[PDB]
């Protein structure tokens, strides 16, 4: 947003710092085909250079396979299908032990009239059995909201409007050799549905892949901590962000920053490891980074560390350890 | 402080306009504090509902940690730790009902106040635990002696955090069980929910004659999940107001703040302590704030907030809240 | 002779009741009085016994009776968490903290003419359902009872099905030292475990926390399945002959059992993994204390040789039994 | 007498029965390479018809790196990268919706003078923090055994000599677009460590790409329930087994069968989902093929059914729930 950014550790590190970017448009034409799963196998549609930006015309989770609140999802989804993802992006020169950082410049709706979808699966969310919490109860009311939505409110209703606070779910880079499906989030990035990983926020994704490939999806005009029904107000979006890559800088997770923080994201089941791996990395980067002596870190987070549940629902559980940058300094 | 006419305390609690005695629930006449809250402690003070409570808490260790030197393993016995005040007996309170605690102020006693932070072996978020059975070694005995006043925790010379006191145990007596004061539960406890401070009122379910309420544990500060086990555990001067809701059924503990309404649940795993803090909180909305299920249910998907209260204790806790603008009509 | 493992058992070489002539109490409805929903050091002693002594326990469902009809409506005749009635407290002359109550069961036999067994899924209650912890917003399951005939050799399930009569106390327990836990709940006292092998021909140790032990049973299961799924097992009144005996200074953390072929520490806890971790920990422990063990060979031995039985995966806790078998504890 | 596999799913519906198989040697200088990751990926290695037998010669989960035990884990491998497998290999005619069947019949330990392999490898194993139960303790010393073995008896030390119940820990199918690690258990079998899986046994997995693509590897000398130390016996072996094809058998997990039951094998975080998802497709295999009413199943389960605990220990636990075959009697 600010000038906070020429403290960030993209600024500082990323070998990209003072290029004139080559903006890409990676439009549907562009991207052909778009993926359900994440990994080295399928063919890049596009390479950019470290500081470079990327417009992304994205699209929604069913990839517009819901247009009225008459549609039936298990008549027209198949789980885990959903979120389509943009990509794979190549940034030149990135290899294993380097990391993409992603800088989130705006989003906006696409399309005329636009409108956001939220949905009641059966079978996924929050507070109801899936396959993975098995239980033999009927599943929820199968249910779908068509929001309209603007670049200031969500319409949800006569008595909630909701305001625009767009983020990207599905953020990524490939694992070295496996392809994980386009639904679940772990230590490459993914379905993390993290609110925070918006507009203003630099994502820092651990590269494993040569030319990092780059996965990005599922934009939401809102979101609460957890994801509690299975489904934000999905929309298809045209996110502008820009990509630098950060050499040699051995990460475990996934790492964000904003204005006031930075943030571990741990994925995981149950909810309580996906907690100990944010908190302990956040506890490891304080000590790398910032001076700390570990048990200080570890004791001081017990007084001021922040949690964000990022989602609740999907095959991993996702959360974020954050410690406000004032308590950076040294 | 306008917010509290709109309050459900001051809009249902039958003690509202009294001009309140004040109690002074001192050490002395506490007796013996409690490490079990249940119905077979013999009442310590009987009030009536709108009173206040001038209470004279004790830190987490009961004052068996002084010095930097000090060696958890062989001065504390787990699950011994949140020496309890109480029980406080409500006038006319009785199964069915809700006690709300609304609370004032929380200043550090003593002179020359210390607060302090610990990490006790086998115990924590981030070491296997007698819970989390592991067989590595536990990790480092710490303890640290903060000092401490009205505005600031003075944690080191790099790092000077802001005075943001709050009660880690806050409950009322189960029917007939007795549950020790290190777990937190649906009677609430030791749920280390950092939003339970000054400016808060927290409503919890009465089971027993009298409600029987029990406080204790202040903090000085806390993070999100009190990961190393401990906050800044200090010995306070906690007042509080204290009312009665007559014939509100709750199955668990409720709070509302300037800001806020939240559910409070108590669990293992973690999702289900979550699971049942939405759940709560949906059933909240549909029951008070004319919303309808499933639009409560998808609205708070995009809109509920959550707080990890504790994630170190015999069950985690977790909050669920939504903004008050929200329950607009 | 099959009941020659005891003369090698912890409870026959240091129980200090072995060798009387043992008195035989009747513990009826009558000497009862009132059955317990919370085990504690509140409720008032209804027995007292010396170490060796026999107790016959006339035990109520887990219902307490109120259910007698498959026509009736759990939801309306029930409420959680207030099912296993239980006996006790039964007093140990000598137990203190620090000591083991040993509990062997003899025998188990269903009480009462024309006796029937009970088998029941109560809404919101169960290991495939939403329940009150594992909240979820479904309609709850169909709620199902199941009056089954049984006899001291079968379990007479339907047509199709006639299942064994293997009887075991789905709740054994011993007083917490200040605390008084529902009799739902099982935890390190003991409580409602519901391990399948806690039947005849077992011999379950609970570690004392409070004076006189405060032994406390209940809940007579004619059979069951690994996690009790549906919630309840079969559900029955029984006649339960007991023989207990005291350890004394045996410092346990968790509820241990012996059988004629293993040992097996009993953990309880939620997650899953965390009562499987407790159990496998326990019998570690317990494997360098009283059998020799290097630590780390045990650990790898029992990756080896290990058992899981998982008792309860319904209850506010759930259990699980970690064994091995008494073969690998020669020397 | 193997008088019970008349009655067998395989037989009964495999669509090879009665052939005069076709017997494959699977070496290691027709398999070229192992992986480390099960999915569509891989070029095949063999190609065989449903009833044939193959006769593959497995690598130990460390792929030979261990070889004293004076070896040091953490400076020999590289986790997730354990358990090289063998395949894939292409069944003719298994397309999405149908089911391999794979009888194991026998296993041999391999090489002149075998050695079977424990280990405790850092931040891996049940009883101690790892990467996902993340903690901040020193991780457990780091010990190997070196255990001699034939096929009667596993000389674990002077104390105790095992018997010798070798079984296959990683046993699965390719997934339709994942490409799963050869450490995690899911939907497609994968490295569910479960003992019964071994001389005697029939394992079901459900095919979701063209050809099945069948994986094997990791085989086991001896396993505890839970494999808690994080490895069992680790062993080189000639594992044979005769793969058979079930058509248009729609199933969600894998299941096995052998003499005297019948199995679910459910695998995910935490422990009870997996135990939830094990006993809930009991229930509906109960449904399904043996005339049971759904909660008449669910309620005697609760007093027959049993739980075989597998691997407590891998990105995904794994759990089995059981029935004998003679509560499937009519
Ligand atoms: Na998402
Ligand atoms: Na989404
Ligand atoms: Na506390
Ligand atoms: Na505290
Ligand atoms: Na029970
Ligand atoms: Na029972
Ligand atoms: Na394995
Ligand atoms: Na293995």
């Amino acid at each position: 947003a600010m000038k906070w950014l020429e403290e960030s550790i993209m600024v500082k590190r990323g070998v990209g710092a003072g290029r004139k970017p080559v903006t890409h448009h990676l439009t549907e034409e562009m991207q052909k085909e778009f993926h359900y799963t994440i990994g080295p196998y399928s063919t890049p549609v596009l390479t950019i250079e470290p500081g470079d930006r990327v417009i992304v015309d994205t699209r929604d989770a069913f990839e517009g396979a819901i247009s009225s609140e008459q549609d039936i999802p298990s008549q027209l989804l198949k789980m885990p299908f959903l979120n389509p993802q943009n990509g794979p992006i190549m940034i030149n020169g990135a290899e294993k032990g380097d990391v993409i950082a992603v800088y989130i410049e705006s989003m906006l709706p696409r399309g005329v009239n636009p409108h956001g979808i939220c949905a009641m699966i059966p079978h996924f969310g929050g507070l109801t059995g899936t396959d993975l919490t098995a239980m033999l109860n009927d599943p929820l009311p199968e249910k779908v909201r068509m929001i309209k939505l603007d670049s200031e409110k969500v319409y949800w209703s006569e008595r909630h409007t909701l305001p625009y606070k767009p983020h990207i779910g599905t953020l990524s880079v490939s694992p070295e050799i496996d392809s994980i499906n386009s639904l679940t989030p772990d230590n490459h990035g993914g379905n993390m549905d993290v609110p925070d990983i918006g507009p203003g926020s630099i994502t820092y994704l651990p590269v494993r892949a040569p030319g990092g490939r780059l996965f990005i999806g599922d934009a939401h005009a809102c979101q609460g901590d957890g994801e509690i029904c299975g489904t934000a107000v999905e929309f298809a979006s045209i996110t502008t962000i820009k990509v630098d890559l950060i050499k040699n800088w051995q990460l475990s997770w996934p790492r964000m920053e904003n204005a006031e923080t930075i943030m571990s994201i741990g994925s995981a089941r149950p909810l309580e490891d996906a907690t100990r791996i944010a908190y302990r990395d956040l506890i490891y980067w304080l000590v790398a980074d910032f001076g700390f002596e570990q048990w200080d870190a570890y004791m001081l987070l017990s007084q001021c560390g922040k949690v964000r549940l990022g989602n609740m629902v999907d095959p991993k559980y996702t959360v974020g350890a954050m410690l406000n940058k004032e308590l950076l300094a040294q």
